[PDB]
């Protein structure tokens, strides 16, 4: 994952993408 490709892996409604030393993480 990444933080130019979080959106695409991560996808609901109420979880929100965020980036942590390249570390992709959705959470709310």
């Amino acid at each position: 994952v990444g933080c130019e490709e979080c959106p695409m892996h991560c996808k609901g409604k109420n979880a929100k993408p965020t980036c942590d030393d390249g570390v992709c993480n959705c959470n709310v």
